[PDB]
């Protein structure tokens, strides 16, 4: 099952953005389907808080569970330690060795790629996937695909912050993940 | 009272004039939100646009669930082209109870300088932008600015897409997404 998508992430709260970049590469690429990568520690963001794996991975059930090209890839969640995704990817591989494995990053990831934990040997285990996002761009020296879709500037971090304040969150997340938010008081 | 309008063409309407009709509501505190349909585009005359009755019916089922939205009718009366210093002079003399919030996009920001009768129009109505991506708001007029967001959805871009058979989710409602496709708007 060779062209897989798989979109690594905290999805702190998952978003409109992540199942955006996720359906559009895999209509643009021919895709079987995207794998989302929900990660135990951010390999990146170490030091932080975080609301729970339990939680996140709820929110992700929710945002994608309607969708039958998308799927949760739980590789992280069974391992100790921050989530680095090249030793993520290596168990993959192997796992799956016939298929051709499309890491699907925003453009703030793109350009934080030079930090990321062993990424010159990264990028020959996987193709990677950018897709712009309003602020940042996708200009990179590594050789990596790009694909175009109609870029949205919600974040995880804006979601928060709006939810703390009290503010509107319509059209920015599916309806399932605002109410389980308002349910349970994350982020307040 | 404080209500907002948002004249737009809306062949169709889409996440992007519901994103920022209820982004200004809730940023202004407005009592409401009207959607503004037009007769005939003043800026788009000819062009190749989608009959009254069709973009109405999308109108309607794009806005139907939002109890803070409704759609006003006046420019659907008498005439061809649209002004909108027309549509504004009659509001205001008929509900002068009312302050009008005009809610344009960075493109429709951009083009102020040529729409009809500006500045009168500037003197008659409080005009609000909202970023676009690919248009920032830089107008030397003094407009009232609200930061959202930004979505980089386009009625043009779907149009398109409809007629290219390619993935329009996230992109409009389903409810319009079922009426484009059963009628077979847009294609070719
Ligand atoms: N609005 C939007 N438009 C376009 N893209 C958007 C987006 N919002 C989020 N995204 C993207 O979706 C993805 C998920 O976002 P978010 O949930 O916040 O994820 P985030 O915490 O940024 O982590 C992204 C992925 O990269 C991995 N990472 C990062 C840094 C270092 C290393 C390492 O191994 O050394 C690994 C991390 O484990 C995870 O798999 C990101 O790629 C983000 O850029
Ligand atoms: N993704 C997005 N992000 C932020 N804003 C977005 C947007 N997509 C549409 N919009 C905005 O939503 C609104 C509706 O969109 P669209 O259906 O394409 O509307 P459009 O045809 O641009 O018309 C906008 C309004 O301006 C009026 N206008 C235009 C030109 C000249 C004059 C005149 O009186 O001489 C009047 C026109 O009759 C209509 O009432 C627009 O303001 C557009 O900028
Ligand atoms: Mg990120
Ligand atoms: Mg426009």
């Amino acid at each position: 099952m060779r062209k897989i998508g798989i979109i690594g992430g905290t999805f702190d709260p998952p978003h409109y953005g992540h199942l955006l970049i996720a359906n559009e590469v895999y209509h643009a690429l021919n895709l079987e389907e995207v794998w989302f990568l929900p990660n135990q520690i951010p390999p990146h963001k170490q030091g932080r808080d975080i609301t729970s794996v339990e939680s996140r991975l709820q929110m992700l059930e929710l945002a994608t569970e309607a969708e039958e090209h998308f799927s949760i890839c739980l590789e992280e969640l069974s391992r100790k330690g921050p989530s680095y995704t090249y030793d993520t990817m290596l168990q993959l591989t192997k796992k799956y060795p016939d298929v051709q494995f499309h890491f699907i990053i925003g453009g703030d990831m793109v350009e934080y790629l030079p930090k990321w934990y062993n990424i010159e040997a990264l990028l020959d285990l996987v193709t990677f996937v950018g897709v712009a996002r309003p602020g940042y761009k996708l200009r990179t020296p590594y050789p990596i695909t790009t694909v175009e879709i109609p870029e949205f500037a919600v974040s995880s971090s804006l979601l928060r912050e709006r939810y703390k304040e009290k503010k509107t969150c319509k059209y920015l997340l599916p309806e399932k993940v605002q109410v389980y938010i308002e349910r349970n008081g994350l982020y307040e």
